[PDB]
């Protein structure tokens, strides 16, 4: 999969968290967030399709996706122990990141 | 330090990293609000002095102070970096996991 | 608690660990590991007694404690998901991290 | 790039970490075991053909990549610190995770 397209996996999985009734089904929309975030991490902005692979603003841009991974990794652990509502909080809280990102490199 | 106490000093610092001119100042400021974020830890909050230690309740509010402590963690490389507008906005970017709690445990 | 002490329950506690039956005795093990690294936190070290605490020296051995801190958090949701023995090869290899700090200010 | 493939991208820059000079190296080398760990992180190895992406065994193995991507993210802060010989010493110690990982699903 390529950027935007890793990104709208993001997006529609955060959307079914949010929604979700059980434990089950946020394993499974964290587990594909994962993937997405996983994919997305070698791929190279728009913005920044000038800069190289070393630059300063490459290098910046993928720890936002450390960031997102280690977030997305621990909401997964809640949803593993049937903290239900306190892994849809961890995932809604994570939107900060998404944020943060889009608002330097989109 | 008390609970009340250690939040003080977070809000405090917060303020100061957002006002600051160098690295120096954010990366104290941090450095304080790691010290107050690990004291603040094995607080018991007004809200569950009537739970146990080993509460759902207990366990989650001090889930809080792991993610805050983690998120402090890597501001301070920021700073460390020199990446202080960076260090800013992560900085600010926490507000996030002390609402979380303030709406949850305050 | 003061620095060695606290050294203490973190060394009895990873035999705790090692040696446990269920995931309840592993829960509680990690428990007192994390309140005795967050009161570590702020402790100085006998070979730094000379140093400012806004040292590079000082800065770099807190640093540890992220660490320590961080691979607890995660070995402790292991145990909450009833993965006992995924949880004690994590207590298990943390040592590496109570190693390294040895090394440097022990 | 497959799942071998990857663990010689990791071998061969802890070798290039381990030999280094300066700093940009130590850089370089980590960014590309973190996209190496990044890759690998959705491969499927020989030992567990048989399960499903679903199971336990899936799971634990998955969970061995993000210990290992949230170690290099570390290390690298060290690196842009200039904190050299402290990136090197972290690079070493990850292969406690290295390690790990091998034992149980090699
Ligand atoms: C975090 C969970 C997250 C979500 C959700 C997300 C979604 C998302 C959307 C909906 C877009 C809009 C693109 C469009 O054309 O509609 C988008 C775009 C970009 N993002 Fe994103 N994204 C999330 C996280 C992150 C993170 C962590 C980063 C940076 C590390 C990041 C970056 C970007 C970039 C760059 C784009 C634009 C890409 C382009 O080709 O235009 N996002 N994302
Ligand atoms: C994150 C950096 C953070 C900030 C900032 C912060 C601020 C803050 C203030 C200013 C107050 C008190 C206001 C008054 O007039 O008395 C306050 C109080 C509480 N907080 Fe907080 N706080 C931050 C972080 C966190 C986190 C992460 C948690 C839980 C994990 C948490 C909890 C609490 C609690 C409980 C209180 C009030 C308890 C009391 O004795 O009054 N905070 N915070
Ligand atoms: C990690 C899990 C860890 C263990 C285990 C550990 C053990 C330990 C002991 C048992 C002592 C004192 C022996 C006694 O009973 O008298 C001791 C002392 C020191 N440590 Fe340690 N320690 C662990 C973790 C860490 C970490 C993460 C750091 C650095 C940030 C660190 C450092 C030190 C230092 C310095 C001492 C000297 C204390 C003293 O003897 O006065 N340790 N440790
Ligand atoms: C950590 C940095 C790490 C290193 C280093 C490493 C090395 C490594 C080598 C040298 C091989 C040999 C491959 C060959 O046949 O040519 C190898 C193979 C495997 N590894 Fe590995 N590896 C590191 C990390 C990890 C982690 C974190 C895991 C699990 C999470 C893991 C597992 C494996 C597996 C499985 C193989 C065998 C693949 C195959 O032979 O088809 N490694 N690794
Ligand atoms: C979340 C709700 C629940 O019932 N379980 C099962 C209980 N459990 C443990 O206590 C340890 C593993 C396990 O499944 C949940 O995880
Ligand atoms: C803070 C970040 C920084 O880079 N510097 C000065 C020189 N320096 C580098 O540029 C990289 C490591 C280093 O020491 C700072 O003072
Ligand atoms: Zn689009
Ligand atoms: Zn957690
Ligand atoms: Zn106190
Ligand atoms: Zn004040
Ligand atoms: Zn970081
Ligand atoms: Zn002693
Ligand atoms: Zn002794
Ligand atoms: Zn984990
Ligand atoms: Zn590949
Ligand atoms: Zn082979
Ligand atoms: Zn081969
Ligand atoms: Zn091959
Ligand atoms: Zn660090």
């Amino acid at each position: 999969a390529d950027l935007e397209d890793n990104m709208e996996t993001l997006n529609d999985n955060l959307k079914v968290i949010e929604k979700a009734d059980n434990a089950a089904q946020v394993k499974d929309a964290l587990t594909k967030m994962a993937a997405a975030a996983a994919d997305a991490w070698s791929a190279t902005p728009p913005k920044l399709e000038d800069k190289s692979p070393d630059s300063p603003e490459m290098h910046d841009f993928r720890h936002g996706f450390w960031i997102l991974i280690g977030q997305i990794h621990d909401a997964l652990h809640l949803a593993n122990e049937c903290k239900v509502k306190e892994a849809q909080a961890a995932a809604e809280q994570l939107k900060t990141t998404c944020n943060a990102c889009h608002q330097k490199y989109r």
